[PDB]
């Protein structure tokens, strides 16, 4: 007597009869067999289906060029609002096609967690690129998580469930592997220290001027000015008033304009929620909202320096050996002498830590003085965290997948 | 790998449960019935589709009650509160949760008729079919047409075959029946037990037990000085009319019977239930006793000095007593003329006279010893063909087979 | 949540999960709403979708000319093997498109029973042309039906369920009307005595020579020769040997070749199982096989006489007032004095009964004499069965449909 | 024809029936529970979730036994065979068919703790909640955080709130508790009954019944010439170690207490059940008596000349006797320093001294009368604020309200 089949049937009958939107899900759970799997079908999703971006984008673009005869499926929250190059067909999350796609594909490629109601058969290969060298503690390494609806243990039980389905897990650096192996409950075998595919352009194209010039004129940037990128992490604290009118960025734009307006334009990469509350009138041709731009790596390439605080992008951008400033206005509130980070944040990062934005501005005045004054520290950072990206990472995965699926076209 | 048969049952059950269908109990049963539900020491009995406590299953039960008390006995009825069973046995109602339990758990099914096809007989269970009499009329595979409503002949036979293929043992009264059963029921001879009917054991063991004869006689308030005629005509479709409120008095003419025999004889009328409760025996009290609703027909045989029937299978059971029999076949013309829709040659080798009218019949009944003498030959011949098999040990043979069957189950 | 829907709902989960082919149907049963009806969609199917032919063909061809702007859908067993003129799109039986079409259509037009799993809603108009004046008892009027799998009462129950859905039933004559009212449990209110649309050409085209010539040279017929058509009904009796080699026709082609070979050509219209068993080597240009020809009416037009036995076609061919012959060779088998026929076969049919071929051949020698000898009976036949055909049947229907769907557009 | 909520139950019951889930008795009860099921004179008692025959429910029931013998009284237990109930009541085992009939049929429920959210309190029933005592620790709504396994703070509170919404009447021992209940349990003062606790009736009515004081004392084999000290420390996670095989002897130092207090005292130790079965009181017979398993804690008070405790709701019950109390809070520092995780001002308005070391406690214990006088001032304050609301009639009040309710329902 098959007792799990019985439960899925009940559940599915309950869904059909009540007209629940998950009827499509329960049908998939009932009927999902190892035999639906067709070896030349590949699904990609990035950030839970929100973009066409990141390592899955670059993995997919590489494969479109060298292996065009496989079936490619992209998964999207809203497929109609996402443009995808090449032969790939797109599926809407939780649609019948979503589930066919995952039931059928021999390889899943993602950069974040994919849902546990999806079945990763012994027959399929789930490759997790993940999404950056960690700074804040994550997964198993966390202490508390007062996240509504779920306890710390149940949140970790679930995370561990998901990481066990990871067949391969890409890695950028020894430091990260040491961390992943613990945080994600990983077997080092499954880890591939080959760098992030999304960071291929940062090596392969860092000098292609024709290419830097399409990115710049696609953003309408001034020809005479250098580019400062500012990418603060999301903060819960600073949300108030429906989010209708925020208090001008802590970084003081009026001041930056007075200081830097002659030599610089600043790209602001905020959380989407801050992005549509920002009034940038008075700052046109100096402050450029850029939150809603598909490819952040392209933004790095055209950036002469980077301002952030507690973000993983600092490791990505470090590949370019350009200066970085850490405007950490709220560093006090963050646990004083916080080890809530895997690295020693007070000591070995590539640039100056500023708690106020006014000395930051002055420092920025002359970029080259920073570049020498921190070349010692920059190179060091490059050596720990970036000395592994080849620019061949998309290739490596792409080839692995191809190689993987030749095996399956025999026995 | 997906279990499709299970899936189908789950849907069928969900349907019944949600729709508030009476058959929910059945589908719950179908869905869960494991081979591991069977308890070797449990045994179900049913007779005639759960109408009675009677017939051969009754007598198998009563024997095992005596020599094998520690087993679990279940009896199945349509209406259990209206049936009385001696002994340790419990009773379940048909189509009830307890009914399906019982048939699920039982290592042995005992009955005398078809049991439904919605019951599942596992490789785990032994189904003993005693059936219910030496055939006169063609049955099952041997019939030519069955214009029975809703159903064709092929499909009626297809279903009967489905049933008999579940019969682990089939009881047989005589070589004649074994020949027929082998054909009509698609039976392997290996499975036939030629041992006579457990219900006919009393016909051998007790024909001379005067005290027992007397309970039966007194239970029926029979006058003492009076000999006993049993009349048992088969049912006839033709003769049903008027919602069945008032029937035309019996062809056999009771008024005439009373005039000719009302002094020496009493006559027991074993009719079909629909005639029985339409009969008006006003004016024949102490001469014509209705006995249709009497629970044990063999007891009626024991106190019967002769039988009058027509086209029944009882003529075969009553034949063990070697007493006189009369066949009042008034409608024999209508029954196909020179008909072989009977297994035996009805026109030659029965133990008595055929009478198309009831008046010659009565004159004959006047002198019973002359009839006995007149036909002894034809009687002894009928006895040798159809009744020379009953040891009166049929009830015993079956109980000892069950008992032996379940011992070897309980060890292993 | 309604019980009838829960029932359909469960059956479809069954089909979807079990991959039953009937999933298309259970889906259709679920979403079949009265609102799906587009008042200007019309479906046509003839003989259960084997053909593009018969009375539906003609109602269709008429509407194509005078009502081009409607959605015409034709339904077939194998659409890729059927050629349909005009604006009609075609669908396969039991496909999603099949159920769409039938759900959406404001009008069903066919000449045979269409299946009970299709829902004819209050909203739609089912026009039944049926397929000919009966000679054999049908439906309610059959005494017994020992047909495999089903019982006589259950068979009539299902036929009754189908006829109760026919909003209009066509009728060729008063005799047919009388029989339909009983055999099909029909109200006279619902019968249209107007004649078969398939018969339109028999009245309108019988003197069209350019048309008779197309039909003739398409069949590759000799030119100086007159045409006999032979159409025997099928007999279970005569099927043997898997059907590989049959016994040559009781009509005796050799004899007919000897006797008529110089004056006539003869068209054999046989049951499809006999057609692919017939060897006609030795008779090229004398005996042509015409069993697969799509349009039987045209074969009548170019026929100078009809030889049949027990067929509803005699009634059709009667419109032309030409000679007919009845080669009833097995007529003794058929129940001796059988009244399992509605009409008095032994008497009033339009030509002589022959039980042997050879007297039939002598007779065929001189047709004109036959026409004379039987003009009285041919006329009485024409009067009783064929004098209803205006030639306007296809028009009447197409116009009825047109009038019917002008109302719904409000 | 079929309603949605009944469909969902109908499906849950199918699951339990087919899968042989113990919970089938529950799903059936959920399907069949009708408002007509209720029998106006059936009454169910359960205390501390069925572990006991005890507390306010026992006493409400003992009253209603003497005065209303004609009603159907049902007691509910985890293990009914391990409990003895005086009177006509029939016992039922939790989660059995009988359990659910009992709660379905009863016109009135009586409990001193939370009854399960799966039981339906029909609009037909009256659920009287005695609760279990004047709080000192913040409870329910008023807790700040509860990192309790399997559940979150907001989820925990939602569930508590669902449960109190079902309380028709809530007993209260004092206005202090009323002010608190109103907030913590989301109550409406309409529903609060300030009658004092039933369990505390014998503290008033029998403080002098010498034949009754004597039965208790000889049930316990207590020495004749000796006075009684009771100690009742709350449970502390910290002190559990080693599977709980061998504990570290109590901080109070029994050896000392014996030397100092032996010639005049005997000490009743009422510990957690887990410490009780770990205590080796060998060499202390007739001095320290293990009293942890005694059914009726109120009897224990009656016979106590004083009470040593620490952070307990039982100080408020004992207060009724206007006898001395000591608070041996050895771990007071650990407990949040100046903790306001209490409702009252612990450092100030309790009816005795706070001791962090046991040696002064003992030297003080020496002369009761000296403490009774030195502290009368505070014992009387305590007794006005927390203990002045006890009639001795709480059981009668409750009993009489039930009776009154079920005369109406008898029309
Ligand atoms: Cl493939
Ligand atoms: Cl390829
Ligand atoms: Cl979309
Ligand atoms: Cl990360
Ligand atoms: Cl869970
Ligand atoms: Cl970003
Ligand atoms: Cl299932
Ligand atoms: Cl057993
Ligand atoms: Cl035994
Ligand atoms: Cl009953
Ligand atoms: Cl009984
Ligand atoms: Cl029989
Ligand atoms: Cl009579
Ligand atoms: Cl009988
Ligand atoms: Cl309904
Ligand atoms: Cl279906
Ligand atoms: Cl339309
Ligand atoms: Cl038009
Ligand atoms: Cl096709
Ligand atoms: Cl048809
Ligand atoms: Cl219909
Ligand atoms: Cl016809
Ligand atoms: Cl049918
Ligand atoms: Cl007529
Ligand atoms: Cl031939
Ligand atoms: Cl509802
Ligand atoms: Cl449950
Ligand atoms: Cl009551
Ligand atoms: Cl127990
Ligand atoms: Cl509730
Ligand atoms: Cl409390
Ligand atoms: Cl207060």
């Amino acid at each position: 007597f098959k007792v799990n089949q019985f439960r899925k049937t009940l559940r599915h009958v309950k869904n059909i009869v009540l007209r629940r939107k998950n009827k499509e899900r329960s049908l998939y759970d009932l009927t999902d067999k190892e035999d639906n799997v067709k070896p030349k079908t590949i699904v990609f999703e990035s950030f839970g289906g929100k973009n066409y971006s990141d390592s899955p984008k670059y993995i997919y673009e590489y494969m479109q060029k060298y292996y065009p005869n496989y079936r490619y499926i992209w998964s999207f929250k809203n497929p109609d609002k996402n443009v995808v190059p090449g032969s790939a067909e797109k599926v809407k999350r939780n649609s019948a096609e979503y589930y066919q796609a995952y039931s059928e594909a021999s390889h899943w490629v993602s950069n974040a967690r994919t849902p546990l109601y999806l079945n990763k058969k012994e027959n399929q290969t789930y490759i997790q690129t993940w999404n950056g060298t960690p700074l804040k503690r994550l997964a198993n390494d966390m202490k508390v998580v007062r996240m509504p609806g779920t306890t710390t243990p149940k949140y970790k039980r679930n995370f561990n469930r998901e990481t066990s389905r990871w067949d391969y897990l890409i890695s950028p650096n020894r430091y990260s592997t040491e961390i992943f192996r613990s945080a994600f409950w990983m077997d080092e075998e499954r880890i591939l220290e080959i760098g992030y595919p999304r960071n291929d352009v940062l090596v392969n194209r860092a000098n292609d001027q024709e290419y830097l010039d399409e990115i710049r004129t696609h953003l309408n940037l001034p020809s005479d000015k250098k580019v400062i990128m500012y990418a603060p992490t999301w903060r819960d604290d600073e949300f108030v008033s429906k989010g209708k009118y925020l208090f001008e960025l802590k970084i003081d734009l009026d001041n930056l304009y007075k200081e830097l307006g002659d030599d610089y334009v600043i790209l602001l990469r905020m959380h989407y929620l801050i992005s549509n509350a920002l009034d940038l009138s008075g700052y046109e041709n100096f402050a450029i909202d850029v939150s809603n731009y598909n490819d952040v790596s392209e933004l790095f390439l055209i950036s002469d320096c980077l301002i952030t605080d507690y973000s993983s992008v600092m490791f990505d951008y470090g590949i370019l050996k350009r200066p970085q400033f850490f405007f950490a206005y709220d560093i006090d509130k963050y646990d004083k002498g916080l080890r809530g980070f895997y690295m020693n944040y007070m000591e070995d990062l590539p640039g100056p830590i500023y708690t106020e934005p006014y000395g930051l501005a002055k420092e920025l005045k002359n970029l080259d003085k920073v570049q020498q004054q921190y070349q010692e520290k920059i190179d060091a950072f490059y050596d720990r965290f970036c000395s592994v990206d080849n620019g061949k990472a998309s290739q490596y995965i792409g080839d692995l997948i191809h190689k993987d699926i030749k095996e399956q076209l025999e026995h």
